[PDB]
């Protein structure tokens, strides 16, 4: 389905609905499985941290750690299947050019790859951005192959401000994810029992991204 069909007839209704979005069979099985490939060499090339601290032990070889990241542009060897994943991506925000919300979309983020890597470790519920830095759109691509969440784990939980219920989503292969990533959506990630990678950027409002920029003024020579 082309980007524009896709961002006109659904990602822009549903996001000015409800908020969330979820796009199944973003790029099929081909691309899919070679981005599985790329993000899978990079963890075994030793390219992702060792992962987030979650309980410090006084033997440190016992300390347990949680979801590892690293950090692609898209134009690095061996990466050019997530670029493109990330070309497409921008593709369909450019086409919801201002009919997201009052929104400019001016910008985004690097890719943040997520590993986690299957011991049990989640995330703990955050908002993405709250205190206005700038960021107005998360966007992420699920690459697990076969993923079942009721053996496996991992659902990412979103508790939509004024909504009583959940949004429970499975990081399901070939997956597309949008959301606001302001106060309104809330969101954690259950215990992963098995490897669970995810790649997200972030998309800017020009507007509040501008009056943020501000606050890291702390430049020009006298
Ligand atoms: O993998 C998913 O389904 C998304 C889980 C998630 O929210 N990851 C995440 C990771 C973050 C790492 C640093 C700063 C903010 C962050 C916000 N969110
Ligand atoms: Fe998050």
């Amino acid at each position: 389905l082309p980007a524009l069909k896709l961002a006109l007839e659904y990602i822009v209704p549903c996001m000015n609905k409800h908020g969330i979005c979820v796009v199944d069979d973003f790029l099929g099985k081909e691309t899919g499985q070679q981005i599985g490939d790329e993000v899978r060499a990079l963890h075994d090339t030793g390219k992702f941290t060792d992962g987030q601290l979650v309980s410090q032990k006084s033997d440190s070889s016992k300390d347990i750690r949680g979801d590892k990241i690293t950090w692609i542009e898209g134009k690095e060897p061996g990466c050019e299947t997530i670029g493109l994943l990330m070309s497409s991506m921008d593709d369909l925000i450019r086409h919801c050019n201002g009919k997201l919300g009052s929104y400019k979309i001016n910008g985004r983020t690097k890719a943040m790859v997520a590993c986690y890597p299957g011991n049990g470790t989640g995330y703990v519920r955050h908002v993405d951005n709250p205190n206005g830095d700038g960021r107005c759109v998360t966007c992420i691509y699920y690459l697990n192959k076969d993923w079942d969440a009721k053996v496996s784990g991992g659902i990412l939980r979103i508790f939509p401000e004024g909504k009583a219920q959940f949004a429970d989503i499975e990081p399901k292969f070939d997956r597309l994810l949008f959301f606001w990533s302001d106060r309104r959506n809330p969101h954690e990630v259950q215990p992963a029992y098995a490897t669970r990678y995810a790649i997200t950027v972030w998309y800017f409002d020009a507007d509040e991204r501008a009056r943020a920029k501000v606050k890291y003024l702390t430049r020009v020579e006298l």
